[PDB]
């Protein structure tokens, strides 16, 4: 019994089917009063929701799905036609995520890509019918943030105005990524201080908008 599939079941036993909102609340309560998990959470989630609404992106790239929590948070707010692509290298995780989405009825807007970002990213354009991303949400291995950003930029997936939202910029932390993005003239950055999911520890999200 996986701690991951543990949650997947809880949602199936407590979430109002086809109701993204309910799913999110099920996942959060479980991780709050029982086992802890690396879900962005509701605090940072609300910032996500706010940023997403502002930019109302057409094409959004998620790096690291885990249990699909943020994939649901993001997809439930997508306008008709908008598609969300989420890369997950762990087959067990990409599995739970897919169900998580199917249960929220959000499955028609999300295309899950099982594999490692560094490998999948350069295949993105031709194999998935993609030109440029409108938004990118980074939440996978912390040492992968910078390399994938340089990778994303090399494959011409970044466009003037593309929005990069990054989680855990303070904890666990992503020094190199932050340093690179805030010092680069190709990125206009803004910080949004919040709290690490399920507990009161300072951590924030970083928005880095690509300028060209
Ligand atoms: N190169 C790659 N391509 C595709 N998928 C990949 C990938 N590298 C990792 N993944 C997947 O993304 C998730 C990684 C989460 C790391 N976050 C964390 O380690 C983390 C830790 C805390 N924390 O300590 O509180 C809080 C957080 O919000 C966190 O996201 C895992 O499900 C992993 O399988
Ligand atoms: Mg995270």
């Amino acid at each position: 019994d996986t701690k991951e599939q543990r949650i997947l079941r809880y949602v199936q036993q407590n979430a109002k089917p086809g109701d993204p909102q309910s799913v999110l609340e099920a996942i959060d309560t479980y991780c709050t009063q029982k086992e802890w998990a690396m879900n962005v959470g509701d605090a940072k989630g609300q910032i996500m929701d706010a940023v997403i609404r502002e930019y109302s992106p057409s094409l959004v790239l998620e790096l690291g799905a885990y249990c699909g929590y943020s994939a649901v948070r993001m997809a439930r707010l997508l306008q008709p036609g908008a598609r969300l692509l989420t890369m997950e290298m762990n087959p067990d995780y990409a599995a739970i995520t897919q169900q998580m989405l199917n249960f929220a009825g959000l499955q028609d807007k999300v295309t899950i890509l099982n594999g490692a970002s560094q490998d999948l990213i350069p295949q993105l354009k031709k194999k998935y019918d993609v030109d440029t991303l409108d938004m990118v949400f980074l939440d996978h291995w912390k040492d992968r943030y910078l390399p994938d950003t340089l990778l994303l930029e090399k494959c011409g997936l970044l466009r003037k105005g593309t929005v990069l939202l990054a989680d855990n910029v303070i904890v666990p932390g992503t020094p190199d990524f932050l340093a690179y993005v805030r010092g680069s003239s190709s990125f206009e950055c803004t910080h949004y201080s919040s709290y690490l999911e399920y507990m009161k520890v300072v951590d924030g999200l970083e928005k880095a908008i690509y300028q060209g």
